[PDB]
């Protein structure tokens, strides 16, 4: 009866119970999925193990996607225990925070660019390559992206470049794996804040703008993202592959803020 | 348990058991929805009424969207019998078939342009306007489009122009209605052998191209489309509005046919 009943899959990217990957995990488990989780570092493992237990999983493995040996070992354990995979969720990203402020042109370095590209984008290709060997009967693979890939957002900087590369990977992988019945998609999530308010500093001003000016007049939460993940990972989306699916309260469709905010900014800042 | 349990909605566009609207109706009914139907033309009443009976509905009303009095009469009847709507499905398209063969520039007339625009695009605005008054606590509105809106397809001609206008309406309506909790979306479906579908010249060659060269190597059926409609009309998609959602086997992401087909066409047709 559940949308994922009898399906088994791997969730990469839970750090705590505010993670987008955790919202995805909770919705998948409610729909009957059997889950495995990765965690980055012993400290996070002690957080992820009890969260996994809450949704009925004791299959929790260490992984640092920058160290490909740990990734190989994850899929070796999945093959040993399950022998196959029905789905994979990639919800992993990183960039040096010092380069996520100021202008992209001023702050970005090659060292951060290359590391960001590996962790935030190429790791998706690497785990897709390994998942494919375990999806002989088809499957569904999902990653998380953000609209800074295709429209410029202050401070998002080299992460926007990394997400643009990630979205192209979604397309090439979907074209590669489609004929074997493996679907590859992304959710382009709106900004998420599980904490109250809009926050502090630059980030508060960027977040509150999206809250005030998205069509739904709210930011999505990790349950919205998780329910859309259930759709893309389940047979409901059997016709869908290569899709960059916006789950962002419609924010991507608008050009401008509300008329009330246009007028206040016009008077405050001038011609 | 059903994703649409307790929800009531209107489906416009069933013509027979191959219609996209019918696949949508079957999936919604299987998720617990209570359904109302319109049908175009007296002779279609005897085809739509037994289909609606298969999903437990005899709320079936004539409607020709070109005659706004019949549309008003439908929504008046919904207000009297239900007092409210939870969702609306717009699956209506029309163009003079003589202008869906040949070059767009050679065959299109103003008379067909204006009638195609009213029936295939503006009727969506008209039924959304009427649905809004009956969705006091929110709702979801869905239409169906095709990728000929944004990439040219031979013979699709003024239907592509009408779908481009329809997709803009999805965005403007989503921006208007989002603050009151009404989501507005479209499915861009792959090709399906329907009555309307066969109206395009050389339908067979255009259809088989998408079959052979889509990533999934199949064209979607009305069950694929119906399940995606369940997603967009249900609470699973609570974070989604203004979205042109491709349910087309990934076809929109590719530039070219398969390498095998590229080589055969290269040999057969030359430089
Ligand atoms: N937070 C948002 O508002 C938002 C919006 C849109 C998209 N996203 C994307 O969603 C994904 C999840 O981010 P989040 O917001 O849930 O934050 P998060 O901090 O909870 O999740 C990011 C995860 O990536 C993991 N990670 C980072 N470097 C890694 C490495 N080298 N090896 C293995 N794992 C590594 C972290 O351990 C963490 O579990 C990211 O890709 C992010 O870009 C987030
Ligand atoms: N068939 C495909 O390949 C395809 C692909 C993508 C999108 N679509 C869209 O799906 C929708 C449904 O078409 P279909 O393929 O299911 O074909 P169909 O022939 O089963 O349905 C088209 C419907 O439009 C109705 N209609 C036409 N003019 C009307 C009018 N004046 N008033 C009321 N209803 C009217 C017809 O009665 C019919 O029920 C259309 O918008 C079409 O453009 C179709």
């Amino acid at each position: 009866e559940g949308l994922m009943q009898g399906k088994r899959g791997l969730i990469m990217g839970v750090a705590n119970n505010h993670s987008l990957a955790w919202g995805i995990a909770k919705q998948l488990a409610a729909q009957g999925a059997e889950l495995a989780f990765t965690y980055q570092g012993d400290a996070l493992g002690k957080r992820v193990k009890p969260l996994a237990e809450q949704v009925g999983s004791d299959f929790v493995l260490p992984c640092d996607v920058e160290d490909i040996a740990t990734v190989d070992a994850v899929f070796e354990e999945i093959e040993k225990k399950w022998g196959g995979l029905d789905f994979l969720v990639h919800a992993i990203g990183f960039s040096d925070k010092t380069e996520l402020k100021g202008r992209y042109a001023d702050v970005t370095t090659r060292e951060n660019f290359s590391r960001t590209m590996v962790i935030s984008a190429y790791s998706f290709t690497e785990v897709a390559q390994r998942a494919e060997k375990l999806m002989k009967d088809g499957g569904s693979i999902l990653t998380l992206t953000y609209g800074g890939s295709t429209r410029t957002i202050p401070n998002y900087n080299v992460m926007g470049v990394a997400k643009a590369a990630l979205e192209a990977m979604v397309r090439y992988l979907a074209a590669d794996y489609g004929p074997q019945g493996i679907r590859v998609n992304a959710i382009s999530a709106g900004p998420v804040r599980t904490l109250a308010g809009a926050g502090i500093g630059d980030a508060r001003a960027i977040f509150s703008y999206q809250r005030r000016n998205s069509p739904l007049r709210r930011t999505v939460d990790i349950d919205d993202v998780g329910k859309s993940a259930v759709y893309l990972l389940s047979d409901l989306s059997s016709g869908v592959t290569g899709e960059i699916h916006f789950v962002d309260s419609g924010y991507n469709i608008v050009s401008m803020p509300t008329l009330e905010e246009l007028k206040s900014s016009d008077s405050e800042r001038g011609e």
